[PDB]
């Protein structure tokens, strides 16, 4: 389990010497000396604070047992050292927050269709065969690369945004906010001073659904109308979203995820 590198299919027996740090994104980019190949490595002191020592262990802990998931960042292997442990995760280009802030603008549904479709059957995947919720569905735990791969980030992945019940299908509604957000490039509590505030505007005013003068399809507001329901009990589970036709559609659609991403990656910071 540990003291190997798998980078795609092959096996790498390798150290942590064997790794060229290229700086910090406590996660390092660090190159393969042996093969060439940029990784993502997580360092985890032992003398580290054990609350963060935690939840790193935990969530590397589901990130090992959902290596049949496409839509979940991958483990390439660890090295464990008398102070360190090292996790090495597929290096991945940025999260969905970043992609939002490089844009100045709203996100092309043809994006957030592919993304839907990847979170939702994330999501379901870590209910189903791990009995995992993930209680903290956002756009900085959306990330996307280079290739056009959309995958679940693995922080908090073993347990602004939180549902009405919260204050099982929470996420539903925190998948919902973070649409509506990217799709207008608005959060839809952005002038709530404090969090209580926002708990407020989630219980008390109705939910914040799509604009419809942007051109979005009817599909794409009704999946978003779904998610933000009030009452929980009324909320579809993700048997149920995964029969929405805006997640069939984006099922086989051909969406060029790719070459957007590397246009809005060129633009200058």
């Amino acid at each position: 389990q540990t003291g190997y590198l798998t980078i795609g299919g092959q096996r790498y027996q390798a150290e942590i010497n064997d790794l060229e740090n290229l700086g910090e994104m406590q996660v390092w980019k660090m190159r393969f000396r042996k093969t060439g190949h940029v990784i993502a490595v997580k360092q985890m002191r032992r003398s580290g604070n054990k609350e963060e020592n935690k939840r790193i262990l935990m969530d590397l802990d589901v990130v090992l047992k959902s290596h049949d998931c496409p839509y979940i960042v991958q483990c390439f292997g660890t090295f464990i050292t008398n102070t360190d442990v090292f996790i090495a995760m597929e290096l991945m280009g940025t999260c969905a927050e970043k992609l939002k802030k490089r844009m100045q603008g709203p996100i092309p549904e043809r994006i957030l269709g592919k993304m839907t479709v990847a979170i939702v059957k994330a999501l379901y995947y870590l209910k189903e065969k791990h009995g995992v919720i993930h209680r903290d569905v956002k756009p900085s735990n959306i990330l996307l690369d280079e290739r056009g791969q959309i995958k679940l980030c693995d922080f908090g992945i073993s347990g602004a945004y939180m549902a009405p019940e919260r204050i099982i299908r929470a996420d539903v509604w925190s998948l919902g906010i973070s649409l509506v957000e990217l799709a207008t490039g608005q959060f839809p509590y952005k002038n709530c001073k404090t969090d209580f505030e926002v708990l407020t505007k989630v219980l008390q005013e109705e939910p914040p659904l799509l604009p419809g003068h942007m051109g979005f399809s009817g599909d794409f507001q009704s999946f978003v109308k779904d998610c933000l329901t009030k009452d929980h009990r009324k909320r579809p589970k993700y048997n149920k979203l995964l029969e929405h036709s805006f997640i069939k559609r984006y099922e086989t659609l051909e969406v060029d995820v790719a070459s957007w991403f590397k246009d809005v990656m060129a633009k200058t910071e």
